[PDB]
């Protein structure tokens, strides 16, 4: 067999660009850069934490970062006047009567390494564009899910297979060269719009190359080669601590793939959107399906854009959750051929919910438990995106299997779009309220999901 191998290292390099942004935009702390500073520190002789003390401006209340984040003290730190000792007690009676301004002149990042916020500067005020990168993506794909259908019928399928993998490989090297911010955006429109055709050619083909009698055991193989895929983004993530090594290191892979994919011997071998809102039963399957997607979708993505977010050794928690998949993809194969795929979807929606709300209460220095309750989440989330991208199968018949799975499909990338902006904006107002969304949208999937028949 040599079809297998290439299909499933294909559908592995789709996870470095779908969940990247966790090591490519990863935020280390910063603050203002102010001249003169360094001068002082070194006749001084501050330490990194002694200068982060006396001059960074410090947390309030109830933390408050944003004022040593996005605001500095206006003071000419070039006076010899200044102590040694102290600089602060020589300017004003009170610390909170000096004058205060924007990083005017720059910023400072406390790391070994770059990312794409510490190279286009994107925090403070700019720190909302962050999450376009992702959106951007997102809309690639949902704009790929409709597109790709008519591109295979106005063109070859083999050929078109071979122009989107071509694409996709180029865009994705390009990629890393980009010199400024909306080049960037552009390539990675350009690299969604065909990343997840490409994911879905080869499902169809994979599917089309074993016959109908043993669909599942190759879905589920499959779905695992995201997992490897995902194992593999974290060896080269930690190996490589700059994002345009990693990206190179990511994208080139493919590309050389397809100089040795050339020709296999496997490879060259109407319904109305109306129709499944016409009747009440069908009707209600869209509806709930429909939503599963959406919440399953925006679930997955949000727990690993939190875990990136909020984890404080990211590597080896992602490490850890990426692992939990492999036994439940295993708990799922044994499961559905005994207890059916209702019930277990079911639980396992009620299990991520339960997580999700257990998370909230925990204490930041029970780092153990902490990590636990996200594999615990990440398993009941993949063992329910397992179910349900099987469950689809039965409830609509073959005349308009395809359309049904086109259009329910579309609502996961709504849900890819609408995400970062849940993740990251509300973080700002209250950090538990993203956790308390997902916790309440998965508590209503598991309760939604008994319908189904
Ligand atoms: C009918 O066949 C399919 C297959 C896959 C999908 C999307 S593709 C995607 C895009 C971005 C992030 C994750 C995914 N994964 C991969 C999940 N990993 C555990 C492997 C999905 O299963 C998505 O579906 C969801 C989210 O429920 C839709 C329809």
């Amino acid at each position: 067999k040599q079809a297998f191998l290439i299909l499933c290292l294909l559908s592995a390099a789709f996870a470095p660009i779908c969940v990247g942004i966790v090591f490519l935009g990863f935020t280390p702390d910063h603050h203002c850069q102010s001249p003169g500073v360094a001068e002082l520190s070194q006749r001084c002789g501050w330490s990194p934490a002694e200068e982060l003390n006396y001059t960074v401006p410090g947390l309030g209340p109830a933390g408050e970062a944003f004022l040593g984040q996005c605001r500095r003290y206006e003071v000419d730190w070039n006076q010899s006047a200044l102590s040694c000792v102290d600089p602060l007690a020589s300017l004003a009676t009170n610390r909170s009567h000096l004058p205060l301004g924007p990083c005017q002149d720059g910023w400072v990042y406390d790391t070994p390494g770059s990312s794409i916020v510490t190279e286009f500067n994107l925090v403070c005020a700019d720190s909302w564009k962050l999450d376009l990168f992702q959106s951007c993506l997102n809309a690639g794909f949902l704009f790929g899910s409709l597109g790709v259908g008519y591109f295979a019928d106005r063109f070859g399928r083999k050929l078109c297979l071979l122009g989107t993998v071509l694409v996709n490989a180029v865009s994705g090297v390009l990629m890393a060269f980009s010199p400024n911010y909306m080049s960037m955006l552009l390539f990675r429109l350009l690299q969604g719009l065909v990343s997840k055709g490409n994911w879905m050619a080869g499902y169809t083909l994979i599917t089309e190359f074993v016959g109908s009698g043993s669909r599942r055991t190759v879905a589920i193989m499959y779905q695992m080669a995201f997992t490897v895929g995902l194992v593999a983004l974290t060896g080269l993530a930690y190996a490589l601590p700059h994002w345009r090594w990693l990206q190179l290191a990511v994208s080139l892979p493919t590309f050389l793939f397809l100089l040795y994919y050339w020709c296999v011997p496997e490879s060259p071998r109407s319904p109305s959107f109306a129709d499944l809102f016409r009747t009440p039963r069908l009707r209600k399957r869209t509806f709930i399906l429909m939503y599963l997607w959406f919440t399953d979708s925006v679930l997955y993505q949000g727990l690993i854009l939190h875990m990136g977010a909020t984890s404080g050794n990211l590597y080896l928690d992602f490490l850890y959750s990426a692992l939990v998949e492999i036994p439940g993809a295993f708990i799922a194969l044994i499961t559905i051929d005994r207890v059916g795929r209702i019930y277990p979807m079911a639980m396992s929606n009620l299990l991520a919910g339960a997580a999700c709300l257990v998370m909230i209460f925990i204490s930041p220095d029970l780092h153990w438990l902490n990590i636990i309750i996200m594999c615990v989440g990440r398993m009941g989330i993949t063992i329910a995106i397992q179910m349900i991208c099987l469950v689809n199968a039965e409830l609509y018949p073959t005349f308009v299997r395809n359309l049904g799975v086109m259009v329910c499909s579309s609502l996961c990338d709504i849900g890819g779009i609408i995400t970062p902006f849940i993740v990251f904006r509300l973080r700002e107002v209250w950090q538990a309220l993203p956790l308390i969304l997902f916790a309440v949208l998965g508590l209503l999937a598991a309760g939604v999901t008994l319908l189904l028949p």
